[PDB]
């Protein structure tokens, strides 16, 4: 019973090692949430390389897909991957040439999820909204999910709000792969809203909230 080890309240720990335009850094954080209700919070701290000379917003989506609410008739592949867990790898292409690639390992250890993240951001224009910290959070997103080659793929057209109006776009593709074969879903969508709920002045201390819910693309 997977419901025995993924409890209705779960905590996690996360460590990110990263570089953006050559600026290296580390972040440590802890989080908690309700995996079957699709809600979670995280508290992050920059532990090396602070303060970051770029927008926090390009990091926020890398800090948890065990906490997606799923209809009973859509296989919750990433919950089912535990206790072993899963890996994911992501490419974000931003409209002005900026690129973020990410790899991640998710495991379950001593009753908590453990997240290890590696991130490389490159080619952000020095006068662009990321390096000038002109972004103001993500609009709600819809990730289109489908199985392919024994893994779960997700595609998103993500939008960052800009301080002086309008948006800054990214196209995102992620592969999520369980460490053991477990049941893949068909095609469906995940509605996501990620909020920065608090931060200190230089974003070395940040709190996030995320709500995510799977919905049918067909039937239902």
């Amino acid at each position: 019973d997977n419901m025995a080890i993924i409890k209705e309240f779960m905590r996690f720990k996360v460590h990110m090692e990263g570089s953006v335009n050559g600026h290296e850094f580390e972040i440590e954080g802890e989080g908690e949430g309700r995996p079957y209700e699709g809600t979670q919070t995280a508290k992050l701290k920059v532990t090396k390389g602070g303060p970051l000379p770029f927008a926090w917003d390009i990091l926020s989506p890398q800090f948890s897909k065990a906490y997606v609410k799923h209809p009973a008739d859509i296989p919750d592949y990433l919950k089912l991957s535990f206790p072993e867990g899963f890996k994911w790898e992501r490419v974000m292409n931003f409209e002005d040439g900026g690129v973020v690639t990410v790899t991640q390992d998710s495991s379950l250890q001593d009753g908590e999820f453990i997240y290890k993240v590696k991130l490389r951001g490159t080619n952000f224009p020095s006068d662009g909204p990321v390096m000038q910290k002109k972004t103001m959070g993500w609009e709600a997103s819809s990730e289109r999910m489908y199985p392919e080659d024994g893994a779960l793929k997700g595609e998103i057209k993500q939008r960052l709000k800009l301080k002086d109006g309008g948006h800054y776009d990214a196209e995102v593709k992620t592969t999520y792969k369980a460490k053991k074969p477990v049941q893949l879903p068909g095609a469906y969508n995940v509605n996501i809203k990620l909020d920065i709920t608090s931060h200190n002045e230089d974003y070395t201390i940040v709190e996030q909230y995320e709500r995510a819910e799977g919905r049918h693309s067909t039937g239902g």
